[PDB]
């Protein structure tokens, strides 16, 4: 069909966890706008009611909420995975709470139920899984000389985690990187270990920008700090966040799509990595869309990044699905907020 020599074959079914998620939804929404079948999980039904009304309307019958609330739990899988031919893990913890056993632990934990959950299942035949950016490095503005490919690991992130004062600024943001970071490698370790009978992809996206289907739910997403900021609200939490990449969330789903999918990805970690941004680029694209709408001024300089990303299997994937090139970040934020039109 629309995906030539597609390694799992139309209408097939794919399990994706943490559905609800606002990354999740849109990997779920590229892969129902593609004729497959999704079973998504969610703590309760109840997170999952909007969304499936939603989807209800747009691919009738082609989305089934499934309930995990203990996504940690031995054989929690065992009943959702049944019959799904691909597996895209989006579920995450619950917290932001420090202690870096408490963080990181139930993060592996939580990949590796998963991941064991497909080797046991032999009809599993691709396995996704949503990692980030930061299981190769927390941005540093300005700073030259970085380079990140598929061999970039953020070890920093581990040490600064479990040696860092609470104090610190961006202890929490270090807690999670080496949270994501040790997942990531348990997960690649795994795939080294067992030899499963599937193929394993990872796709790292950076600042996912674009439209929140549920704001119910999902406001608490990178999307929704950036709506928080387009309503005029400033705060610490948000300008403690630096110049960055941003990615469309198009394009994430298209990204999940093709590693589920693609014959010639394999064993790849897929950067969502579009262009560089700041507040005040932002703020800028917020004015050019709502030239009528009051904003906040322009934040101090925060600096710009200067790294560079190995985007070489996230363009080929785009390319290979009939959507070449990245969103811009215009009709990203565009997606977004929309703009003042009639």
């Amino acid at each position: 069909a629309k995906i030539d020599n597609a390694v799992l074959p139309e209408g097939s079914l794919v399990l994706v966890t943490g559905a609800n998620g606002f990354v999740a939804s849109h990997v779920v929404e590229q892969l129902l706008e593609h004729g497959y079948k999704v079973r998504g999980t969610a703590r309760s039904a109840s997170k999952l009611a909007n969304l499936q009304k939603r989807w209800d309307a747009k691919y009738p019958g082609r989305f089934e909420t499934a309930v995990v609330e203990d996504m940690l739990k031995q054989g929690a899988y065992d009943e959702v995975i049944k019959g799904a031919a691909g597996v895209a893990h989006i579920a995450s913890v619950v917290s932001f709470s420090n202690k870096y056993d408490e963080v990181v632990t139930p993060a592996i934990g939580g990949t590796l139920n998963a991941l064991r959950a497909a080797a046991a299942t032999p009809s599993v035949k691709r396995f996704v899984l949503t990692s980030s950016t930061v299981s190769a490095l927390i941005p540093k503005p300005n700073v030259e000389g970085i380079y990140l490919d598929e061999k970039s690991w953020n070890l920093e992130s581990i040490d600064k985690a479990k040696t860092l004062p609470e104090s610190d600024p961006q202890k929490s943001l270090w807690v999670y990187a080496a949270s994501k970071t040790e997942a990531e490698l348990a997960a690649w370790k795994f795939m080294d270990e067992n030899k499963p009978h599937f193929t394993l992809n990872a796709v790292l996206p950076n600042y996912t920008i674009g439209t929140i289907f549920d704001p119910e739910t999902q406001s608490g997403s990178t999307s929704g700090w950036m709506m928080s900021l387009f309503n005029g609200e400033v705060s610490p939490a948000l300008a403690l966040m630096p110049p960055q990449y941003y990615v469309s969330a198009v394009d994430i789903g298209l990204l999940h799509l093709g590693c589920l999918v693609l014959p010639q990805i394999e064993r790849r970690r897929v950067y969502g990595t579009a262009g560089t941004f700041d507040w005040n680029t932002v703020l800028a694209t917020f004015r050019k869309l709502y030239p009528s709408k009051t904003f906040p001024a322009d934040f101090p300089d925060q600096g710009q990044d200067l790294s560079k990303f190995d985007t070489a299997p996230s363009l080929e994937i785009l390319k290979s699905l009939g959507r070449p090139g990245w969103r811009s970040i215009e009709e990203s934020i565009k997606d977004l907020v929309g703009s003042e039109t009639a």
